[PDB]
């Protein structure tokens, strides 16, 4: 009903999608959902019995066939056919997950979003999960200083990353960003996404990355090969990619015209649309 054009995007500090987030508002044992590092599904030494074994303090042991909401992510790991046992369970009502990778509509998508600030006692998550820097440079005027911006790790998935650097580094239209992550080289990276039309945003070692959600909260257009992983985010202006060949300037211009005067379901951008969502059952 409310959608809204990329341009029109507005945030408060409290916005930001983290997986923190939802892992924090499933600690409220009222609101029926219980949430598991992922790592303790791939690696259950029971069918439909797991723990966090200590992960955020939490050595509760979860009975999965009493389960009604099961919430899984901080991992780069997917919910795939290996997990249907758990997904046929008549109990669960929901299954919300990074990295879906499996066509079955209990299993529901949120987004990575950004990185968790609090992640104890590391400083890269302290430097690169800091939202306040992103709605700072939100709330600056957009000014465009090309069409792509292109800034990636290519060992996290060289055969979609390697292809990206090798055909379009030298393309007058692209603007390279050397990889820095101190909080400076943080700030230098969301400003210069913030002056572009659109990133690069291919997949990593996991299929969802940061850098999908930091391009949408910074107005800019993130460009994403299609996976099932990405299915549920089509009422988000992402420009969703067949593969990485034959990117044109006059491609991008008119895929940016297109995606520009389009309505998005932009609270899908805002942590309490996932709330809502979750506190729906
Ligand atoms: O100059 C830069 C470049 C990058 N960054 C930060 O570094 C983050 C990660 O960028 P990288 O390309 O190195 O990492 P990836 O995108 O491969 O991995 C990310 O998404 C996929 C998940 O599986 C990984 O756990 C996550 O780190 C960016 O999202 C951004 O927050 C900077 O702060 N400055
Ligand atoms: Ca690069
Ligand atoms: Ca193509
Ligand atoms: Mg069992
Ligand atoms: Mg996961
Ligand atoms: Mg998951
Ligand atoms: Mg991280
Ligand atoms: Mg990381
Ligand atoms: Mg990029
Ligand atoms: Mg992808
Ligand atoms: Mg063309």
């Amino acid at each position: 009903l409310g959608s809204m054009k990329l341009a029109e995007l507005t945030l408060e500090s409290d916005d930001f999608i983290t997986s923190d987030k939802l892992f924090n508002f499933c600690k409220s044992t009222i609101f029926g959902a219980k949430y598991v590092k992922t790592d303790f599904i791939k690696f259950r030494q029971y069918q439909y019995i797991v723990s966090n074994c200590g992960w955020r303090d939490d050595t509760d042991v979860v009975f999965l066939e009493n389960t009604p909401v099961l919430v899984t992510g901080h991992s780069d790991y997917d919910i795939s056919e290996r997990e249907i046992d758990i997904i046929r369970l008549p109990n669960i009502r929901a299954w919300f997950c990074q990295n879906r990778n499996i066509p079955h509509p209990k299993v529901i998508s949120f987004p990575l979003g950004i990185t968790n600030k609090d992640e104890p006692n590391s400083e890269i998550h302290r430097i690169i999960g800091n939202t306040d820097r992103i709605l700072e440079v939100s709330k600056t005027p957009k000014e465009i200083k090309n069409l792509v911006y292109m800034n990636i790790t290519v060992k996290n998935f060289p055969e979609e990353r390697q292809r990206i650097v090798d055909l379009y580094s030298d393309k007058s239209w692209v603007t390279i960003g050397k990889g820095e992550v101190s909080e400076e080289g943080h700030r230098k990276f969301l400003e210069d996404m913030y002056a572009h039309k659109f990133c690069f945003a291919p997949r990593g070692n996991g299929i969802d990355t940061h850098r999908l959600w930091e391009s949408l909260y910074l107005r800019t257009i993130p460009i994403v090969k299609k996976h099932i992983a990405m299915e549920q985010f089509t009422d988000l202006p992402i420009l969703f990619v067949n593969d990485w060949e034959n990117i044109t300037e006059e491609y991008l211009n008119e895929q940016y015209d297109i995606i520009m005067a389009k309505d998005w379901n932009l609270d899908k951008l805002k942590i309490d649309y996932w709330y809502q969502k979750i506190l729906e059952y």
